[PDB]
């Protein structure tokens, strides 16, 4: 028996699950801090082995995040490894302004996913103790009658080239293990060094006991 949460972040964490699932594309995500490169390979193979494979989802993927002067995202996600390989040699040389105006232009389908995230509805709690973050944001999901940000040109641009695993661990929750290769620097994006991303992320509600004993659970993969 025992616990993560002291009282006041058991309580701030209760509030901030019922706000979950009271908005509209609220997500709900636990971060875990630094996973390195043998964390990572130990995660994969773990839930890889023992996740049935349907339940199991893999996806190469670009994400290209223009970040306004507000603090808020428009980011665009390539999964055609074709378009993404184009994208790369034909902007190489381009300025953010050239890249941010062809990047507002594409229009969403099953190869382009594009989010509107609202950082400003940010609410960030970290658990010192255990070098996790807790964290709920809206993400508007752009679909196929979009009305898109005004480039002014001010913008910002940040590249993630990510190697994505995700786990459907239950009905409630899925595990997302990421190799990620991240740049401001288009050309440089695929040769730098890949840094590891780890997060509980909620499908639904559940009890924030049931969240303890799920992050505990990933903890004990995690421990040597």
């Amino acid at each position: 028996d025992i616990t993560i949460f002291s009282e006041n972040e058991y309580n701030e964490i209760v509030e901030m699950l019922r706000d979950y699932s009271n908005g509209d594309n609220l997500e709900f995500e636990v971060s875990f801090k630094n996973i390195n490169y043998p964390n990572f390979m130990r995660i994969t193979e773990h839930y890889i082995n023992i996740t049935p494979e349907n339940k199991i989802e893999s996806n190469n993927y670009l994400d290209i995040s223009l970040i306004f002067p507000d603090k808020n995202v428009y980011r665009v996600s390539l999964f055609n490894q074709e378009q993404i390989g184009e994208f790369i040699t034909k902007f190489s040389k381009a300025s953010s302004n050239d890249i941010s105006r062809y990047i507002v232009s594409l229009d969403p389908s099953d190869d382009i996913e594009i989010v509107y995230k609202n950082r400003g509805s940010g609410k960030l709690i970290g658990i010192d103790n255990w070098a996790i973050t807790i964290k709920s944001t809206e993400e508007i999901p752009l679909v196929a009658k979009i009305s898109k940000p005004k480039i002014t040109g001010s913008e910002r641009i940040m590249y993630r080239y990510k190697t994505r695993y995700s786990f459907t661990i239950n009905k409630n929750s899925r595990i997302d293990i990421t190799d990620v290769k991240s740049s401001p620097i288009i050309w440089k994006l695929m040769t730098v060094p890949s840094n590891y991303e780890l997060e509980l992320e909620l499908i639904n509600k559940i009890d924030i006991n049931t969240l303890e004993s799920e992050l505990l659970n990933v903890f004990m993969i995690i421990q040597d």
